[PDB]
C-alpha cells in the first residue's frame, strides 16, 4: 500500500553525467559512448545573447576550447559538431559505463525522472510531467543547464529531456536529446513566456484510480456520463480533452477496479463542481495529473528495472 | 527556481541491492563488503508467526539454506549472524561497488530516500520522513522487505532504514540497518497499529521559507508571536511542539530570507486558524512537514555528491 511521486532509480544516468566549460561557461553534458552531449549555448559568452549566430560562434571554437570533466578525469574533445539546439563532442574515450539506451521525444502529459546536477555532479532526482504548455515544473538552478530527464524500460534508458532556460514563471524549459526545443521557446534572450497551462485529464483519472487500489472510494459515486458530456465540463475547468485513446490507455486500471472509465469520468466531474469539501485523496487536496496510467500500474504493480 | 520532493540520487544503493531466498520466502538484502544485511524474517515460514522464536528458528539453519542473488551471480553464504531483527549474511565475496558508507538511526522528523525494490531489484526511489509515530507513509508490497533507506552526505551513504512490516492503516514499520525498529513495533503477527501522528512543525516552517525563497510571501503577516503561545496554537492543531532547538536550526533560512523565526511561526498561526482560502504554497493545498531545513537549504542551495 501507499503512493508515492516515485522516480526511476538513476545509477543509470549518475554514470553518464560530466562538465562542460567553455571560457568561464560551464554546464552539465551527458556522456554515451564516445560523444558527449550539452546544450549549445555553452560556447556563449554574455554578450552573445541577444541573437547569437551559433554556427558563427561554432566555427570560431577550437578543440581544445571545450574542456570536458568526468569526476577527476579530463576528457580531450576530438571532434564536434551542432544538431539543433546540442553540441556533440566527440571524445578520445567511450564511458565504460554506457547503459543501453534510446532518445525519445515526449508528448505532453508524459511523465519523466530528472537527474539534477551541477558541475557535472548529481544533486537530486524527481519525477515531473512535461505540461500540456511545453514548460516543466522543475527545481533548477544556475548550473543546472544539461541536467536530462529520463524514463527506463527494463534496461533501457530512454533520454527525453535536456534543461536549458527558466521562463519569469518559474517553470522550465529545453529539449530532447536531439537539441529540438519542447514548445516554441528559443535558445536566444527574448520576450518568451510560458503559454497558459491545462491539467491533463487522463493523468488524473489515473490518480483518481490509484485511489481506489489503494482503498479509498469517498469520491466515486452512482453515475455515469457521455465523452462529450464530460470534455463539456473539463473545458470549464481548464482541463485538456479526453479522447477515446485516453479512454482506451485507462482500460486496464477500469478493469483492474471495476469502475467504468465513463463512470470514474463522473465522479471527476463531481469533484471539479463539488469540491473536495476538506477530504484528501492519496494526501493530497487538488487533484493529481503527473501520475500517467502507466505510472500507476508501474507502482502499484511493483514492475522493476534491470 | 522551483521546489520538488526531491529524492538523493540512488546509484550508489543500488549497486548494494541483492536477493536473498529461504525457502519459499524472497526479499531483498544489502550487500555491503562481505557481508548481506535482510530482515531476519526471511527465515520464516507461514507458520513461524505467531510467536516465532528466531534464535531457535536460526540456529536449525545451515549456510547453504540461503540464497543469495546478486544480478545473475549466486553469492556463497559462510558464516551468518543475528544482531537485533536483522540477519547478517557473511559471503564469500566482497561487493565491489560498496561505497563509503555508515548506519545512522535517525529522530523522527528526519528525512530520507527510500529505494523501492522487488526480487533484488530496483523499482523506483523517493523521499519520505520519519513520522513523529515511528512509521512511515511508503509504497511497498509484497516482496519489498529489506529495501532500504538513506541520505547522502558528499559521497558517504548514511543508511537508516530497512523496511519490514506494513500496518493496518497503510503505513510502514522498519528498522535501523543494526536490526532495531523504529517505534514499538515487532516483527511477530500482533495486533500492532500506528499511534496517533503529529505533524513536524519545524518542517512546515522550513518550508514555508522555501516558498518565501522562491518568491511567495502571500502568506505573511505582520505578527510575531513567542515560542510558548505559539505551541499553545500547535498543541490545538496536533501539531510537535516546537523547541529552542529547532528555533537554531532555522536560523540560517531565517538569515536568508530576513523573516524572524517567530515572526513566520506568528504566519503558520494564522494559517492554521484561518486556512489558505483556496489559495496555495509551492503546488499544495495542505501544509507540508516532510522537507527538514537541510532539505531546504540544500535544494535551494544546489548541494552535490562525489
Ligand atoms: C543553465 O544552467 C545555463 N546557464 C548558462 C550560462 C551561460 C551560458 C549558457 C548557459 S545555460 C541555466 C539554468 C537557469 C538559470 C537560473 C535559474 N534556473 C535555470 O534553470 N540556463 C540559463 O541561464 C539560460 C541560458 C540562455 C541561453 C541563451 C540565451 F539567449 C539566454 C540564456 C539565459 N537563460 C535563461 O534561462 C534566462 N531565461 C530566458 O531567457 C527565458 F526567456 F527563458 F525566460 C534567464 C533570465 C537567465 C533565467
Ligand atoms: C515484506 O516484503 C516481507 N514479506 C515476507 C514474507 C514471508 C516472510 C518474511 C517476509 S518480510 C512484507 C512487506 C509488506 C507486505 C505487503 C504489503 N506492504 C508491505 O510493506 N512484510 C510482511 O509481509 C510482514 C513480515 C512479517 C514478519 C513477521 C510476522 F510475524 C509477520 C509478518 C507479516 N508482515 C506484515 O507486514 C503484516 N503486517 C503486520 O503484521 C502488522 F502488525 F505490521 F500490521 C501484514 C498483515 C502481512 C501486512
Ligand atoms: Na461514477
Ligand atoms: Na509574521
Amino acid at each position: 500500500s501507499g503512493f508515492r511521486k516515485m522516480a526511476f532509480p538513476s545509477g543509470k544516468v549518475e554514470g553518464c553525467m560530466v562538465q562542460v566549460t567553455c571560457g568561464t561557461t560551464t554546464l552539465n553534458g551527458l556522456w554515451l559512448d564516445d560523444v558527449v552531449y550539452c546544450p549549445r549555448h555553452v560556447i556563449c559568452t554574455s554578450e552573445d545573447m541577444l541573437n547569437p549566430n551559433y554556427e558563427d560562434l561554432l566555427i570560431r571554437k577550437s578543440n581544445h576550447n571545450f574542456l570536458v570533466q568526468a569526476g577527476n578525469v579530463q576528457l580531450r574533445v576530438i571532434g564536434h559538431s551542432m544538431q539543433n539546439c546540442v553540441l556533440k563532442l566527440k571524445v578520445d574515450t567511450a564511458n565504460p559505463k554506457t547503459p543501453k539506451y534510446k532518445f525519445v521525444r515526449i508528448q505532453p502529459g508524459q511523465t519523466f525522472s530528472v537527474l539534477a546536477c551541477y558541475n557535472g555532479s548529481p544533486s537530486g532526482v524527481y519525477q515531473c510531467a512535461m505540461r500540456p504548455n511545453f514548460t516543466i515544473k522543475g527545481s533548477f538552478l544556475n548550473g543546472s543547464c544539461g541536467s536530462v530527464g529520463f524514463n527506463i524500460d527494463y534496461d533501457c534508458v530512454s533520454f527525453c529531456y535536456m534543461h536549458h532556460m527558466e521562463l519569469p514563471t518559474g517553470v522550465h524549459a529545453g529539449t530532447d536529446l536531439e537539441g529540438n526545443f519542447y514548445g516554441p521557446f528559443v535558445d536566444r534572450q527574448t520576450a518568451q513566456a510560458a503559454g497558459t497551462d491545462t491539467t491533463i485529464t487522463v493523468n488524473v483519472l489515473a490518480w483518481l484510480y490509484a485511489a481506489v487500489i489503494n482503498g479509498d472510494r469517498w469520491f466515486l459515486n452512482r453515475f455515469t456520463t457521455t465523452l462529450n458530456d464530460f470534455n463539456l465540463v473539463a473545458m470549464k475547468y481548464n482541463y485538456e480533452p479526453l479522447t477515446q485513446d485516453h479512454v482506451d490507455i485507462l482500460g486496464p486500471l477500469s478493469a483492474q477496479t471495476g469502475i467504468a472509465v465513463l463512470d470514474m469520468c463522473a465522479s471527476l466531474k463531481e469533484l471539479l463542481q463539488n469540491g473536495m469539501n476538506g477530504r484528501t485523496i492519496l494526501g493530497s487536496a487538488l487533484l493529481e495529473d503527473e501520475f500517467t496510467p502507466f505510472d500507476v500500474v508501474r507502482q502499484c504493480s511493483g514492475v522493476t528495472f534491470q
